[PDB]
């Protein structure tokens, strides 16, 4: 199979997904159980202290929400609220749990990780309804788990990275819990399925133009809805984007959702806002969070530079 | 007329080197006193102590080199011996000043700047030699000013960066002072001006395809030597790239050299070289020398991940 250059791991990672049935192909319970079966593998995980605490959001239903804090941290933490990804459909605690281990630690952060009720049996807009309203909530846990609100960043990958920017334009037109900076790991930002990387890289590099069509499918078919700023954020005007958190916006060289993630960076810092956008060479969807991805230098890098732009910003 | 999206700071040192005639188009000594008055421009710069030695090559001259010292530091430092771009015509340790700073205090290590013979006047491979000579002696100024030669990485920006993996393979070739890894700003690795990004920003990015069209010209018009493998390392083989050190790439999106730089990459990678390659959206050639464009996302983005990724290695 015909390949542009890849680390080893990111190779591997592609060949290893292209057998049919592909994820998006199996009954969404098997996907949910092949992912976590991918998360089992062998990783070094930092060390925490873990809470699963049940989480209200009104009319969007009762989530779990787990708090992460490293070990023997007398102080008020920075908070970060993280959105994780895997296409609406699949994803959990134990899925991003070495990324989110990394992002306590490394931030000397508290992490919060809203389980969001998972699509199709939840459609859009409950995701991003019920991860605004934990956000609202922050300030009632601040003082039991030892965090400043006012120290509050929004990360999230893949489609968790597209929820993450929509906190953010929610916050803003509904006055809520104030945000200082939010981190996009290689982002959805358009229901669009036409860009050039979507074309380059449809096939073979794990993540697919028809899995993407797949995903969106299972999380609204509604083209009105997709038009939203709040699904599709790439949609934004100017005005819109104006006075939103300083961005770090990570892309892969190799991934449909470049040129839409790259092209987002754009629609922020024409709007003024900060913005500082890296594009990762050889590496795949999903890099930060698959467990054999971990070693990559595209992984290391990526981490590095997301978890100093977070502690300069808090400090 | 019109440029893709830039920062501020990359939009203002493009527009004020558009009009003719350029800094290519002056006599060679108005060349370097632009570029000098430039590196004028005030800046925040960090504390060092600094010191002028002058340096025997044998063949090819005595020179000046320069260490740079971060206060206060009772140990043996690690080393970055650093070979300073802008065309082979122009620049010293005045228009390197910020930046040389920077690494040696944030990498906390010695940071040994070799003033090479400038072009036209040396020509190639006179800088080259030069700059290998003065590796060969680190070992025997490592007591006076306290470094580590085991600790040794080299850098460069643009054609420093030409010259810096230069000094792996000639390493490599002659059984030299073994360097740990090699770190390349935006570095020019090829004498042909004809890839996408040369076409594509060719004019209005401050540097121009004409632009380096001359700065070849002045350090050599034979295509016999363009075609060595010590002026144009990305003709090098899989066999030649074999065991070379570590290597961290950065380029800017909107430069000429971005896709040789790219590529360059890709050949390491390709021969089993471990690379770290990130391309940084929205900035110019020569994004982390120049002092208006200090603060810029992409400047601020390249300094951490390359003094970490730089502190990783010396454990
Ligand atoms: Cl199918």
């Amino acid at each position: 199979v015909e390949r542009i250059s890849l680390e080893k791991a990111a190779l591997e990672f592609s060949e290893a997904n292209a057998p049919h049935p592909r994820i998006y192909e199996l009954p969404v319970e098997e996907g949910r159980s092949l992912l976590n079966e991918v998360q089992d593998s062998p990783v070094v995980k930092e060390d925490v202290d873990i809470e699963d605490i049940a989480v209200d959001t009104g009319e969007w239903g009762e989530i779990n929400v787990r708090f992460i804090r490293p070990l023997h941290q007398e102080k008020k933490l920075p908070v970060i609220f993280y959105i994780h990804g895997a296409g609406w459909v699949f994803g959990n605690a134990h899925t991003h749990d070495k990324l989110i281990r990394e992002l306590a630690v490394r931030t000397n952060s508290v992490v919060v990780f809203s389980e969001y009720s998972l699509s199709p049996e939840a459609k859009y807009p409950t995701a991003i309804e019920q991860n605004y309203a934990v956000l609202q909530q922050l300030k009632d846990f601040a003082n039991d788990k030892k965090f400043d609100v006012n120290h509050l960043t929004v990360a999230g990958d893949s489609v968790g990275g597209n929820m993450a920017t929509v906190m953010t334009l929610l916050t803003k037109q509904r006055g809520g819990q104030k945000i200082g900076q939010q981190v996009l790991y290689y982002p959805v930002t358009d229901a669009n399925f036409d860009t050039d990387s979507y074309n380059e890289f449809a096939e073979n590099y794990f993540l697919t133009k028809e899995g993407m069509i797949w995903f969106w499918d299972q999380y609204t078919t509604s083209q009105e809805e997709r038009h939203q700023i709040t699904a599709s954020p790439l949609r934004a005007t100017k005005e819109d984007l104006a006075d939103l958190p300083a961005a770090l916006i990570i892309t892969g060289e190799a991934d449909v959702l470049r040129d839409e993630g790259e092209a987002y960076a754009r629609k922020l810092r024409e709007a003024d806002v900060e913005v500082t956008q890296v594009r990762f060479q050889a590496i795949i969807h999903d890099f930060v969070m698959v467990n054999s991805m971990n070693e990559t230098h595209a992984t290391r890098a990526a981490m590095s530079l997301s978890t100093q732009w977070i502690n300069e910003k808090n400090r």
